[PDB]
């Protein structure tokens, strides 16, 4: 049928629900618009540092609170790296995904670092 045995692109989208799981006005089915109302990207981070901002302060209808925040309170004590732009994510219709993807990568590493994210060690082949 399809080819590629696995795919990172999957335990993504399955992960960030793991994280996201109960949040109410929330759900991660893709990186198409799931991430463009602007919540979804907040909720996931609240998550790890709730402390560090308010979810349900922020609101559906502010398209740049919702980003900014969610990369600040990242930002704060994960000092990530800002890559998507939040003014292109506005006026987009729709976050790029391919873009997007890239975050939650970038984010997933520092997390791994700062003592959220447990990761396993599969030993296997070489792949690099």
């Amino acid at each position: 049928g399809s080819s590629g045995s696995s795919g990172i692109k999957q335990m993504l989208l399955d992960w960030c629900r793991a994280k996201t799981r109960g949040y109410e006005h929330v759900d991660i089915q893709n990186f198409s618009s799931s991430w463009s109302d602007g919540m979804a990207f907040c909720a996931l981070v609240h998550n790890f540092f709730p402390e560090a901002f308010d979810y349900g302060q922020l609101s559906p209808q502010n398209r740049r609170q919702n980003f900014e925040v969610a990369f600040s309170s990242a930002e704060t004590h994960a000092d990530c790296p800002q890559l998507l732009d939040t003014e292109d994510m506005v006026r987009l219709r729709e976050p790029d995904w391919k873009c997007v993807y890239t975050y939650i990568q970038e984010f997933y590493r520092c997390l791994v670092q700062k003592g959220l994210v447990k990761t396993k060690k599969s030993s296997g082949p070489s792949s690099g």
